[PDB]
């Protein structure tokens, strides 16, 4: 179902969240090695995401589940933010520039935090 779906997809974000961690630490303690792999992961794993969330999406518009559809529209208006977000950090790695990197993770962390309690309404309504 839809709903399974879903939960498939919220594993996936949480595969993303425990690699970020990883890779914040990674980060701190200058494994520059490490940081690069780990950025690779998340791309890959962010792709994966957003591609379940989209087919969720136009699933729910399919079935005429209008709230789902609003929270689904929202949601995924705000995982854009937080993907520009990371590819600006990709970005300031491949610079050197530490301290764009340091700015763009704390904001990542933000924008993944506060995207929580419409992650758990969006279960709730598919
Ligand atoms: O819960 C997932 C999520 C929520 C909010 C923002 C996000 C995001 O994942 C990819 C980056 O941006």
């Amino acid at each position: 179902s839809v709903k399974s779906e879903y939960a498939e997809a919220a594993a996936v974000g949480q595969e993303a969240v425990a690699v970020f961690n990883t890779m914040k630490a990674a980060f701190q303690n200058g494994d520059k090695e490490a940081v690069a792999q780990y950025l690779a992961r998340l791309a890959s794993l962010y792709t994966r995401h957003e591609e379940l969330l989209n087919r969720i999406l136009e699933k729910a518009r399919r079935e005429g589940n209008k709230e789902a559809v609003t929270l689904m529209n929202e949601f995924t208006a705000t995982f854009q933010t937080g993907k520009s977000i990371f590819n600006a950090m990709v970005a300031a790695f491949k610079n050197g520039d530490d301290d764009s990197f340091e700015s763009y993770l704390q904001a990542l962390e933000k924008v993944t935090a506060k995207g929580e309690t419409l992650a758990d309404q969006i279960a709730k309504a598919l």
